[PDB]
């Protein structure tokens, strides 16, 4: 049994079933003996009776088995498009070895597509992108046009595991998910772990009858680990989700940046759809190249951001020299620091006087905040995205200021520069349709995009967009700049 | 007993003695009762008999004890220059609370120096430094001229804990330590931990008679933790070291960068020397400001380095477009990649052909390296500073190439770009005098700069300067640039 109470702990790596668009044979470490096989090995390979106990050379043939052994020579599956069996039948074969068990996946052959050629055309069109936004927007559009899926999304993972739809290409009749968030629980930890091990992940048919593996558990009480198997069957929880959405097929591409799961390129189809091995090889290479280019562009953006901050602080220090009263200069210019760190408001607390700009807490609320900041600051940068978790009184003005970053501007006195952010739900640019409802199944209305979005909204209430490492790094450079020049003027 | 066999595990935080230039009183959490006191409390404060058991108000006076209580209101010692006792005697007082024990340190008062004024003059002269090198070189010279110590050094800690003398200002007659390294064991872990907790550390007299604390251990079997006490006595191992060097006094300033111990500003004097509390306050503030400015300058240098790499790779990709044969371009231009990553040599391994530039392994040795690199690389950047630890055959050419960083330039073929570094002892710029020998003590010749340097040299044999995070980050950006354009040309 699997339900909404235990689906976060579901062992999705050992389902004991495969998808019907191919058949599976498991063999021993040295591919001599057949240990397990899929029920549908009978139909596709055209063999009689049980395969378990019989040798690899007996069941496949000496000719083929020799080539498979040679291909094994670390955990990445070997692709063998268009191999011939004994009778002559052509099959595309995926061969890998994990937990000293050799797995062999067969699907009907397709020799009418060139992987390198398809991939090169796609990678050329993204190679010359000069911004993250430009790469992201063009990629959904490009992948849709090339692989002909009804909908292509890019999800980006937030710090808290939540996913944001940052790009979309779809059929006009389908509803938009652009700007929508899903909760971390919508992709369990064991799913993120598999997504990090396999570039590609295919679901040919959400309504397809799953084929069992024989045996499901062997003599020593072990299940067959299908972590690296492309035929591994999908969770019935995700199955019902796709069925509820009207999605029949899917193919996800993992986006890996600084050896972390940045997000997914995900393709939905409203009818069943299996890509042939050669097309899957091209899509995988594209995914690998998309990941590398995004990594460099993220690196370039970080450098430009912090370079612009250094330039701005130099401009200010040049002014600070020619001007006699530094307090006077800060009062005139504090709003200009909003250019350094993304914020919805910024304020100056100097000589027990408050000056606000943009969305700040109310004038009467500032003294409490100032005294609190002085308490916990200890002459260093202090920052929260959940202001009411620190000061329960702050809940009342969360719609204006739910997040705060404090910069000390004096080594001696308790003067601060306060950056503010509105609660994250305020700044939403959701392009979806609230009138669109979804058909539910046995499990309930939890497995609908509508309910996923409502659960996320509840989780991030009274909270702002978290302060990034780049935000922190700029705040620290501004502290040293202001504390420094404040010391000089005394 | 303490000797060279257990001095790495020495509990230097609980010595049970203090330096004679002040007296110590320990009291209970709420400074009511006197729990411990230094033997010399009798002489300096002019009091009769045992102090333990007597109240704080009885021994110091209601007037003074009130001001001490008020000053406590987290672990940083409170400075109280020129406080009066009962009879009128003037004392400079350092007050702190650690492990729910209040410690009170007394030294004869000095009210003929302004902390802020001294510190401001010093901090002005370093504020406008535009390079790490410029800040480092001027600071030794400046600190010497201001605090009048015979020698000022800056040690910078390497990745392996070793220390390098990166700057020096000294009397002409003294021997130079500039460019010399010391081993990690020369500053134990518990010493680095204390150096990270206290900005300043003073030794008034290496030949001074240490004053015992009474009792050394109390009723419950606890020693007095003097971690934050400026009067805490020094290890006899370090004592003998300074005596062997001809050093009588020392004062070290901790350099803290990204919340790590970057190194020390260290001042040696050949005669005894105690700085008054006001001068120590100025030196501490200077240390704090020196640390902040070095942090920003390190950040600026990292940005400039990686910016210059991006510019260089853009120049190359612009050339790669106009040129038809990419292999031909790489053969002509590979030496130019030496500008990206600091190296003593660079080579190109393309189509099983080798092209070398600078200090590379011999021509006959390259095929072995190439096959090895292909083995462990797995299409990612691979780097070592100890090449012979990976390939014992490589020991023979360590003087030319002891370190290697490999960059794959093809997704498909096993082509690499190899950066090399000579073994670290080759590239030494040691400004010391090998004729200068040192007087040893009971412990042996281990406690001499000569033997410290010889031990370090032995530890880094057959090893190169480690590849930095910045070196790695540039190598990764170059991989994506070369793998990318290599794909386009097919
Ligand atoms: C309690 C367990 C649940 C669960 C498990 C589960 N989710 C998996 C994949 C997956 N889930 C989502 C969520 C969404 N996809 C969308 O397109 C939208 C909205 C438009 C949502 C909210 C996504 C995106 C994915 C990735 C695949 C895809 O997007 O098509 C898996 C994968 C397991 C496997 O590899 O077999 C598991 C398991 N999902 C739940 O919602 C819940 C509650
Ligand atoms: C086995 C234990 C040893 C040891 C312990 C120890 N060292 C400490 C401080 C310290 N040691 C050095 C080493 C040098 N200083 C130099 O100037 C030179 C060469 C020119 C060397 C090699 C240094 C620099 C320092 C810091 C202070 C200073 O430089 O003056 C301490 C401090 C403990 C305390 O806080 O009381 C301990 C303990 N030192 C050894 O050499 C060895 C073997």
């Amino acid at each position: 049994h699997v339900d909404l109470t235990n689906c976060d702990r579901e062992p999705i790596h050992i389902p004991g079933y495969i998808q019907p668009h191919g058949c599976l044979i498991a063999c021993d470490n040295a591919m001599r003996m057949v240990l397990r096989h899929s029920e549908n090995c009978g139909e596709l390979l055209g063999l009689e009776g049980d395969l378990n106990g019989r040798t690899a050379e007996d069941v496949l043939g000496k000719r083929l088995v020799h080539d498979l052994r040679n291909a094994l020579t670390t955990t990445r599956p070997a692709m063998l498009p268009a191999m011939e069996t004994s009778d002559g039948r052509s099959f595309d074969i995926s061969l890998h070895r994990y937990k000293s068990t050799t797995i062999i996946e067969f699907e009907p052959s397709d020799s009418d597509t060139q992987p390198l050629g398809t991939a090169r055309k796609m990678v050329d069109r993204i190679r010359e992108a000069d911004s993250v936004e430009s790469l992201i927007s063009r990629t959904t559009r490009l992948v849709k046009a090339t692989l002909g899926y009804d909908r292509v999304l890019i999800y980006r993972f937030e710090e808290d595991g939540a996913g944001k739809v940052v790009s979309e290409a779809k059929q006009p009749e389908l509803e938009s998910f652009l700007g929508q968030y899903f909760p971390a629980s919508d992709i369990p930890q064991q799913a993120r772990a598999l997504y990090l091990k396999n570039t590609l992940r295919i679901i040919s048919d959400a309504s397809g009858t799953p084929i069992p593996v024989l045996p499901a558990v062997d003599v020593s009480g072990e299940p067959l680990d299908l972590s690296y198997a492309h035929l591994r069957n999908f969770s019935p929880i995700h199955c019902e989700y796709l069925r509820n959405m009207g999605v029949a097929a899917s193919m996800s591409i993992s986006v890996i940046v600084d050896d972390a799961l940045w997000g997914l390129i995900v393709c939905h189809h409203c009818s069943p759809r299996v890509l042939s091995m050669p097309v899957r090889i091209a899509a995988a290479m594209f995914g690998e190249f998309f990941s590398m280019f995004l990594q460099v562009l993220k690196q370039k953006r970080r450098l430009d951001t912090i370079n612009h901050a250094h330039a701005a602080l130099d401009r200010f220090l040049r002014l600070a020299a020619h001007r006699a009263n530094l307090e006077e200069l800060l009062v005139d210019s504090f709003q200009d620091f909003a250019r350094l760190i993304p914020c919805d408001g910024v304020g100056l607390w100097v000589g027990n006087n408050w000056h606000g700009h943009g969305a700040t807490p109310p004038h009467d609320a500032i003294p409490r905040l100032a005294r609190f900041v002085a308490s916990v600051s200890e002459g260093r940068v202090w920052a929260t995205h959940a202001l009411s978790q620190a000061i329960p009184e702050a809940e009342i003005y969360a719609d204006t200021a739910a997040g705060m970053l404090a910069i000390p501007i004096s080594q001696v006195k308790s003067d601060y520069l306060l950056f503010f952010r509105k609660e994250i739900v305020q700044n939403l640019n959701w392009a979806g349709n609230p009138e669109k409802s979804y058909e539910t199944g046995p499990m309930g209305d939890r497995l609908t995009p509508r309910k996923s979005f409502a659960i996320w909204k509840e989780s991030v209430r009274l909270q702002a967009q978290p302060w990034s490492e780049a935000d922190r790094e700029i705040a620290e450079t501004a502290r040293i700049a202001l504390v420094g020049v404040a010391f000089h003027h005394s």
